[PDB]
């Protein structure tokens, strides 16, 4: 289980435990997965791997695609990543780097737009030295991407991986669970939600997996 960010990552002026990162509460190193929607700029295994610090061969393997193909805009892909503990072993995160392309970008646009909510403004503020009001083109940010490793309880239940899923409008825990062939209660467990809680678009949600994720993700 990890606490759900619950749209606290919209409130960049305040610090919330969940927005600083998933807590290192299990094994210190594991294989994990992110998801990512291709865009005109990030439309190939090489460009996406560079942004997210994965490899083109891993993306090719996980999605059953060529390492050199383009992807139609808005294709959801899985991205295999290491997940390990960082910052005095406090957080599970996967580090990557991002150089600001245009002055005007902010910690929020980096976390929410460029990285599609795979990180948070608060984690970027906490883990970088730049004045949040004066970020400029060329600043090279460390971006702590959200991931986790299964807890002992989840492993005992048969979960091999956790995958960080990006919620879109019109999804429910049941529709997301159908993608991965898991019980939605296991998604609730993984995110410290109940069947009465809500999930929100443009937030990351951990999906516990018994097997590798499907090679093609279709929301509906
Ligand atoms: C956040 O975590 C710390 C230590 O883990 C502790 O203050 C408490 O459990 C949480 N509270 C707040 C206000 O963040
Ligand atoms: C995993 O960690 C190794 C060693 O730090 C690093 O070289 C590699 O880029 C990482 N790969 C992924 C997919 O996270
Ligand atoms: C990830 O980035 C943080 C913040 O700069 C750093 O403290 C940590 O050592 C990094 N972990 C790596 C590179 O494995
Ligand atoms: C990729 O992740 C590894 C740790 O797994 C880290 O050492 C390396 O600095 C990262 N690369 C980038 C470009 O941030
Ligand atoms: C967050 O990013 C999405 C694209 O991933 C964008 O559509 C949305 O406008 C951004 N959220 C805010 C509050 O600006
Ligand atoms: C930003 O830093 C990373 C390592 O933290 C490095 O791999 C990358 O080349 C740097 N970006 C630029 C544009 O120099």
């Amino acid at each position: 289980q990890q606490e759900y960010v619950n749209n606290k990552q919209l409130d960049c002026e305040n610090t919330y435990n969940s927005t600083l990162g998933n807590i290192c509460n299990s094994i210190p190193s594991c294989q994990s997965y992110l998801t990512f929607k291709s865009t005109p700029q990030f439309n190939t295994p090489s460009s996406i791997s560079h942004l997210l610090n994965s490899s083109a061969s891993l993306i090719s393997q996980s999605n059953n695609i060529s390492t050199v193909q383009t992807l139609p805009t808005d294709t959801i892909i899985t991205v295999p990543i290491n997940c390990t503990c960082s910052n005095n072993n406090t957080y599970y995160q996967h580090n990557t780097s991002y150089t600001i392309q245009n002055t005007g970008e902010t910690y929020f646009t980096v976390a929410n737009n460029t990285y599609q909510a795979l990180s948070t403004c608060q984690a970027l503020i906490a883990q970088n030295p730049y004045n949040e009001r004066k970020i400029v083109r060329g600043n090279n940010l460390t971006v702590p991407l959200r991931c986790a490793c299964p807890t002992k309880k989840q492993s005992d239940e048969g979960f091999k991986y956790l995958l960080t899923y990006l919620v879109s409008e019109g999804e429910s825990v049941s529709s997301i669970a159908e993608i991965f062939n898991v019980d939605p209660q296991s998604i609730n467990e993984a995110n410290e939600l109940s069947s009465t809680s809500f999930i929100f678009y443009f937030t990351p949600l951990l999906i516990p997996l018994k097997n590798e994720p499907p090679q093609k993700i279709v929301k509906h």
